[PDB]
């Protein structure tokens, strides 16, 4: 075995990249260009920067923090929402407080309302808060686990875990039939 990492933010910040990271914890920043970022194993921190970025968190509890208000957002000019390949909605988290919103919008089961492209292709998650300038937050996911997304893994509560976990999904009811045929 021989290390010699070609990834990490050390190279290609302002232009399109292919960064393959280590099997340990890292801070990954894409910078400019449509980057292909791969965090792999370890608890990683990931920012995309300018452009529509394609990114994997990999194994470990990852933090998709993003750079500024100008990252993973939509504006009247067009969308710049990033494209996450393998987000784990149980283990990983996505920050949005400094860049998008602090109060979650419309949604149910402790979530934000999800969207799909069609029968296939990517799924999306949207925030329904926007700036008066039309700067809103949306992000695309191609793992198609929209059915498991929750606002619990969307971190706007300053990473404080004193609250949350409030669910009322539990329950049972029925209308039984009694045929004799
Ligand atoms: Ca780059
Ligand atoms: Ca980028
Ligand atoms: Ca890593
Ligand atoms: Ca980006
Ligand atoms: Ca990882
Ligand atoms: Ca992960």
């Amino acid at each position: 075995a021989d290390p010699g990492v070609e990834g990490t933010p050390v190279v290609g910040s302002d232009l399109d990249d292919e960064l393959h990271g280590t099997l340990g914890s890292e801070q990954i920043l894409g910078g400019g260009g449509a980057d292909q970022l791969y965090g792999y194993a370890g608890n990683d921190l990931l920012d995309g920067g300018a452009g529509r970025d394609k990114l994997s968190g990999g194994e470990g509890a990852d933090t998709f923090r993003f750079a500024l208000r100008e990252d993973s957002h939509r504006s009247p000019l067009g969308t710049f929402g990033d494209r996450i390949l393998d987000f784990d909605p149980s283990q990983d988290r996505i920050d949005v407080s400094a860049l998008g919103f602090s109060g979650l919008g419309n949604g149910y089961a402790g979530s934000l309302a999800v969207s799909v492209s069609d029968d296939g292709t990517r799924t999306y998650l949207k925030s329904y808060e926007a700036d008066a300038q039309g700067l809103s937050f949306e992000v695309a996911l191609e793992g198609d686990h929209a059915a498991a997304l929750s606002a619990d893994n969307i971190v706007f509560a300053a990473t404080d875990a004193a609250a949350a976990g409030e669910l009322g999904v539990i329950g049972a009811s029925g209308q039984p039939d009694d045929p004799t045929v």
